[PDB]
């Protein structure tokens, strides 16, 4: 009935719209193979503030849910969907992390490495914890995947090479088991609002962020990241060619959990670029972040008009 | 009743007994580590052709029974297993695209891009509308393995490298999952015919054709096709020790669909020679090559003599 | 009732106990980065003899069990979870032959090729006889993965290269599937003791043989031995993390099997050392060495002075 009892923990995705943005348009003004556009980096610093002004808006609204209505935190915790939630922040602090703007730092040739050890102790910890709850038949709403590759990226920047290879590791071997369970029973169409957000879209896009931590760790674009990219690039292919356009769909505020996946897969190309320099590679990068920027700013917008005019975006006693 | 309406589809399997064995006597005849043998190109020239008017009687006959009966098409495409017959022709035509004798073409630098664009249409096609209406648990007989790897040589033949290496990665990711789920269920003895020809072949066979296009996609035998091949090697040499001799077998025309997979495992190991000059390898190609040749020689006699002189080869009202 | 009879199979285990042992004493005496420590070779020499002793009583008492009761052999034999067992003389057999003190080589340039053919003729029958009757859903009891990098490691031994690459693959394959389908449901706290020795002990202990046996086929240590290793370091971790401390433990013969995965996941790191010199590398195998023996010689002890005394230890008629 009340405002903070009627509060989704899906508004961490909100974040997960913006932060991950911030990094792309980081990459846009400094990748040696987009320089024909002139992209100023005041882009970027625009785009950092508003991403960690949301995010320090939703940590508050959510721990004053949790010192208030605790019989509700425990309700969400103990659910076979929700618990993927419970590793967004993290996440999300750790995109806003990598996508520093230049201008704070003049010479960043290596992050303090605190940064790195404060964000991997609560996330180890929850991570073991979940799974050994769970552990005492699909393993696929109680795993972590995406978090390894950020984190390897993460310890790569701060100038860890060793560390962040067991990372890699950990996340490959919790990437195998997801994708022979589910991809067996793949959702089809008109389910994308049907209460799987926190396991569809983190399935096709940590295909894209090996790509990406594996080229970061070791510097040289070799088999490894053209292999798990051409993988991301299949399932995006299927997904675009199997959605049933004929029907159509309806508006939700769900659908912010569903643009990570085509935000962090265009970083992706982009650093694919930087290998083979060729006009397709080029106009296939560009492309992707056009669309993914143009459907972003789309639902921004739609997402702002349904919420002041209209006060029925908060669902009553869920 | 009567001969269009009695017609199985595994008589595609027959093309696939005939091509793949060009591909082999054209290997023969230009493998730097077999030329002791002076085996002339001429065996070659005579075997292209007789494969290339088969598939166009199949297809013929093919083509008016579906002009004709389309009730039965539509039958035999909503089954549980003859769904796999419905990628063969494609595979057949590929491969006598890519063992075209060298008297046609004086200077074959690098074939014309048409064909492969032509052959990967329809296929891709084919193969997204079986996965998206088999979607909507036992996913092995509605997904496609063998042909990625036949397009990834292709490719690399005609001159485009990049792509090939997206069909790759493609078949990798459909051959883990298949591999995964198959091997706990491996039909034991007793029941080759027993309806699950276009199933288990191709299950054995794809280990082997990923290395010969990974080897002509880089062009050195690394340590990726020396564990394909080996997989594939242990696989034959399990179904050679389990089958039960004692018990024997009777003839029957669905023994076509597994001569593929020994014919196919053949220019795997003539290409492997290469890598590693020595006695074994060499005589190991051999007897292998010699065996399947044989085998194949015999089944065509045997096929031929049960089909004339005696009216018995095609069940009546399947 | 009588000795004989009252006799089980797990007492192969007690070998394992020791033999491995027997290698990682070596490693100590020979391991380029740990020359710092004063380890003379001598303590080698008064393990492998006693490891050898025990082998060869317990193989007499089993040879004299079979000649007598073969109603209790036939028994034991098909049983859901007493198979993994059969393995393990080959295995034990095969570690004492890698870690052949000094003093009897004077010039071990390459050992005589008779003892792996010796010991992988009965291996393979046993593997492709077991394998073929149980095909005849959990196929995690009866598929061997950690002779085959054992296998490969004495054959690079010998000097047969070539030959060691067909037994990564075999194991690679093998150990796939079963990493794939057991990690859904791997045992909690409280189940160590619970008739499962045969099998979890040899999945946290191949994931490090493996990054042995790469790294001594290949001679470089590549990214694929640095995955694996971190693999079976994430899943010790894990086993540390996640036991109950509170609760505790009682003591049990059985508790030997799960001294041999530790025990192989230490001369994992002392072979790592090698590649990467550095103060934490040094510092990780030094205590999980540490750590190792001093379980094992405890273990040692307790199971002694719970023999003699005591004449509890043996169960009647299980
Ligand atoms: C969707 C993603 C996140 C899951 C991971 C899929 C893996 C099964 C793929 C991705 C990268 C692929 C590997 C990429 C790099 C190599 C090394 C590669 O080396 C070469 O490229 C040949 C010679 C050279 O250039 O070094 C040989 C194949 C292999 C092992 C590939 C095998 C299959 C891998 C491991
Ligand atoms: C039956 C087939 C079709 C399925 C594919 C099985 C894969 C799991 C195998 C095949 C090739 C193997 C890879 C082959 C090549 C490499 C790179 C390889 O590089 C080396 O050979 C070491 C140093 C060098 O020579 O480069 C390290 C292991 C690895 C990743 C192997 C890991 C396991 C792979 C990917
Ligand atoms: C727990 C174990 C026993 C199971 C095996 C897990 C595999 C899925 C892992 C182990 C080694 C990994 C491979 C290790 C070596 C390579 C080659 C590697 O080459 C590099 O290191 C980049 C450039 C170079 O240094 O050669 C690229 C990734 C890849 C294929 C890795 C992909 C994933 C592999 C095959
Ligand atoms: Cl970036
Ligand atoms: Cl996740
Ligand atoms: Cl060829
Ligand atoms: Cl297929
Ligand atoms: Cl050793
Ligand atoms: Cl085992």
């Amino acid at each position: 009935w009340p405002f903070l009892l009627r509060f989704p923990i899906g508004c961490f995705g909100i974040c997960l719209g913006l932060s991950s943005q911030a990094v792309l348009w980081l990459a846009l003004a400094k990748s040696p193979a987009t320089n024909f556009l002139h992209i100023t980096p005041l882009i970027n610093l625009v785009v950092w503030l508003f991403s960690l002004v949301v995010l320090v808006s939703v940590s508050f609204t959510y721990i004053l849910k949790c010192i208030f209505y605790f019989e509700a935190v425990k309700r969400e915790y103990f659910h076979p969907v929700r618990v993927n939630f419970f590793f967004a922040p993290w996440v999300v602090c750790m995109f806003l992390a990598i996508s520093v703007p230049p201008m704070f730092s003049p010479n960043r040739k290596y992050l303090h490495p605190a940064i790195w050890c404060v964000f991997m102790g609560p996330y180890f910890f929850l991570e073991l914890k979940i799974y050994g709850q769970w552990l005492s038949a699909n393993p696929s709403s109680h795993l972590s995947v995406v978090g390894n590759f950020v984190g390897a990226i993460l310890a790569s920047k701060v100038g860890w090479d060793e560390v962040a290879k067991f990372l890699w590791a950990v996340g490959f071997a919790h990437y195998l088991v997801v994708f022979v369970t589910l991809y067996q029973r793949l959702p089809t169409s008109e389910a994308l609002p049907k209460e799987l957000h926190p396991v569809y879209s983190m399935f096709i896009a940590a295909p894209s962020a090996a790509s990406i931590a594996w080229n970061t760790i070791y510097g040289q674009f070799d088999g490894c990241s053209r292999t798990c990219f051409f993988i991301a690039l299949f399932l995006y292919i299927s997904l675009v060619a199997r959605i049933n356009f004929f029907t159509g769909f309806k508006f939700s505020v769900a659908w912010w959990s569903y643009t990570f996946p085509m935000t962090t897969a265009s970083v992706a190309t982009i650093k694919y670029a930087e290998a083979v320099p060729g006009y397709p590679s080029r106009a296939l990068a560009l492309t992707l972040s056009f669309i993914s920027t143009a459907m972003v700013c789309v639902l921004f917008v739609s997402t702002l008009l349904h919420a002041f005019v209209w006060q029925t975006l908060f669902p009553n006693d869920l």
